[PDB]
């Protein structure tokens, strides 16, 4: 066997989970178990996930730390991102469309 590990231009679904820096949750794809679909490396995301979830696995999960010059910048996304935080997001590949 040999798993097939996410790279630019693959279509993913994912979850996850993101928090402040004060701990607090401001989103997740797992109260509605909705999974976040998107092409990778397209800029349809923040630039921290576009750099950030390169090689993963199915079923792999990844702890991201992102500065808000890699997320919503200054200008933030009301009302749950703050202008200039910094956000952790714990995803969870489930899917990668290229392997089927």
């Amino acid at each position: 066997g040999s798993p097939i590990k996410s790279r630019k231009g693959d279509v993913l679904h994912m979850h996850y989970t993101g928090k402040l820096e004060d701990g607090t949750e401001f989103d997740s794809s797992l109260p509605q178990n909705q999974p976040f679909v998107f092409s990778l490396g397209t800029g349809q995301v923040i630039k921290g996930w576009d750099q950030g979830l390169l090689g993963m696995c199915e079923g792999e999960k990844r702890k991201l730390v992102i500065p808000s010059e890699l997320g919503y910048g200054e200008r933030g996304a009301p009302p749950k991102i703050p202008g200039g935080a910094t956000l952790v997001f714990e995803v969870e590949l489930l899917k990668i469309e290229r392997r089927t």
